[PDB]
């Protein structure tokens, strides 16, 4: 869907923005400095889970750019097991969030900012 | 969820770069240009449908900026009117992608597109 490279990097950072947003902002509630409403965070992890679903159809072949590292594209496998094991991460946050229970909820976002950083270090510049 | 203004910015800007990824990326399906699969559609409306909710709550009070019109916050009632519209248009867009319905498809999507329109015309600098 993107007519140049830089169409899909600009996609990509954009999905990433919301991801960032959408994470963070519950920083407050995880670490209890705002209330847990279990409902808001369910209807929040669901934008979440959409939007974490979007950046890896930005990295097609040919969309080098950003701030995206090149072994991105040279090591496919090893790329796409740090995206697969975020969205396995994000399951299980959703899995916290639909039954309401901040302990696991806590645990989950925890795992989610794991993955988040651990590809940050490898294949962001 | 925007500690800063900019933030609000940055938040509804990449929103909107995202639905007009989604839009815009059915306009050859739309055509005829690109081939016709329901079931992509459908999935496509659904982001978009999510996408679609997000810009609103990055307009609160305060966060004038970027190519946003100040009109925005001094006629309120008229800007949640044509957002009102357009999300109302988008769930004319879900109904008609969730029915498989190629000339429903159309039809929305151009409703959908005039709305776009009708508020980048008044509410964008
Ligand atoms: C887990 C929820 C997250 C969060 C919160 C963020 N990321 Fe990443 N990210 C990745 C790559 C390769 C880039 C560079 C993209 C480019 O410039 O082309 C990024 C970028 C970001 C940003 C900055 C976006 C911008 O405005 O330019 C932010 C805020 C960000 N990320 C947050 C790669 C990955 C992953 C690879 C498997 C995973 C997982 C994540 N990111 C996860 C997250
Ligand atoms: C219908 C699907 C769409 C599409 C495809 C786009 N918009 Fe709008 N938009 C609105 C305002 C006030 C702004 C300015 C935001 C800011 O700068 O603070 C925008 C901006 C955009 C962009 C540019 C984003 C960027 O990268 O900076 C794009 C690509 C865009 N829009 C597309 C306001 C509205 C509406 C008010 C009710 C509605 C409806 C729409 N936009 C709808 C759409
Ligand atoms: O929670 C997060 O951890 C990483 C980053 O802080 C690692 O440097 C990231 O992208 C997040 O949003
Ligand atoms: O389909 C669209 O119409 C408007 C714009 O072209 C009006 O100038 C917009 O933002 C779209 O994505």
């Amino acid at each position: 869907q993107f007519a140049k490279p830089e169409d899909a990097v600009k996609y990509r950072q954009s999905a990433f923005t919301l991801m960032a947003s959408h994470f963070g902002r519950m920083t407050p509630v995880v670490k209890g400095q705002a209330p847990y409403d279990a409902a808001q965070i369910k209807a929040n992890v669901e934008v979440l889970k959409t939007l974490s679903a979007l950046p890896w159809a930005a990295f097609g072949p040919g969309t080098e750019g950003g701030d995206a590292r090149p072994e991105i594209w040279s090591d496919a496998a090893s790329f796409k097991q740090k995206q697969q094991a975020f969205q396995d991460n994000i399951v299980k946050l959703s899995a916290a969030a639909d039954a309401g229970d901040l302990d696991k909820l806590r645990a989950a976002f925890g795992d989610v900012g794991a993955s988040c950083k651990a590809c940050h270090d490898a294949y962001r510049k």
